[PDB]
């Protein structure tokens, strides 16, 4: 029951495709809508158009997408973008706390945390959704 | 609105059981609520009734309820396809307005989990047949 | 049945429009044809709205046509539901009992893949947003 | 690629079972074959695995095999995996790069069906969980 709405969401450390260390704690303050997906994955990567789209209509709001790959080596990860560019600032991450703290054992996975940086949903809807847009709204 | 965020109270609204008497969600009030909301032709909601039956098994004898609720717009079609096909769970059927006006259900498949307090733990919850909704209602109980 | 394997005639059928012009599957014969049926009240078949546009735009003037058909039970909910939602491609709404008593579509979302010269790839086919539709397509391009 | 066409011939690929033994796809040629290529950590992937196991159940004695094949990376979660959730269908794994290369196979969840000739019917078929599965593979059995 660490994980029910109004916990406290769990960092973990985060890679840009640069190198720079990010943790999930640095977005503390603003909504965050996090993907989880990796590039063999059939059903998160049909997400990620809409994950962007929300990226572009939220533009001007309170809210970060954070959209982290869990590929096991980073070099698929680094050759699929090439080939598919995005325009959210992307992710790559195998830290254990995923795993170990946050229980994540499978994937597509989204999770919707709050300002004060409490969970709202451990098990968020899919950014496809018709929903999202009024739950995220909701939140801010 | 903001009233289907997780804490927030649950809405009643009227069902229907197959022979044509009135239940009420609120009739469920002290335990754990899993409700789909589904409809005869809709192919994905019909993919996870198997889940959703063998969650009710699996759960007998903790305190959680399986609602399936109907949304076919008329109960012929429902009672119907209910004969070709039985189900463990108790069925139900549900027109009542409150839940396009009240739970915003404006599209199926739709899956609600609601606590033993009657609020909302997650209005757009995962689907039966994902090891998610596991995981989430062991911790609700 | 047996008719519906890929490499088998594919089973014209009628649709209209949102101006009440009628049109047939059989009219496309010569293109490759994508088609998705729909319903206005069926989260999954909205959800996949977006990529079946986006295929629309990407393979406009190549050989291939993108059939959005609404199996709503009437035309209104189909027509308001446009209202609000602008859509590219153009649309279109079938009751043709066609679809029920050749296709056996008995259940939405379907997709249905045909080739150019008018027989099945898959009837049965992947749906617009995932990877595996435009390596499909462009197979059979 | 045009390849991968219904009609055209299916893919041999090598495949291991819980034990070690290898065995290869087209050693199945002569039966209809549909395969569930999932790994353990794919949600939707083992969201199907109790309907494909329903499948191999509906289907036993028909010529048709069930062909579960994980595609970890590596053995051991796999293996771990089975340990835990058991299973009544014979389980495989693979790894052959036949996969990725030849079935120009990306992504999972991912379902294949052949026919009995070892011909594709289709490259890109249908979740074990949805209603039209089972006629698809009737229609495949009855031809
Ligand atoms: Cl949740």
């Amino acid at each position: 029951s660490k994980l029910l709405p109004g916990q406290p969401a769990i960092d973990f450390e985060m890679l840009d495709v640069e190198g720079n260390v990010k943790h999930l704690a640095d977005f503390k303050g603003k909504v965050i809508y996090i993907d989880l997906w990796a590039t063999w994955c059939g059903p998160c990567i049909q997400e990620s158009p809409a994950f962007e789209a929300l990226g572009k209509k939220y533009v001007g709001k309170d809210i970060v997408f954070l959209p982290v790959s869990t590929d096991t080596t980073t070099k698929p990860w680094l050759r699929y973008l090439d080939g598919h560019k995005k325009e959210l600032t992307q992710y790559h991450s195998n830290d254990v706390a995923l795993k170990e703290s946050w229980a994540i054992m499978y994937i597509p996975r989204f999770i919707l945390i709050d300002k004060d940086f409490n969970i709202v949903n451990a098990y968020a809807p899919r950014p496809s959704s018709e929903e999202i847009g009024t739950l995220i709204d909701s939140v801010l």
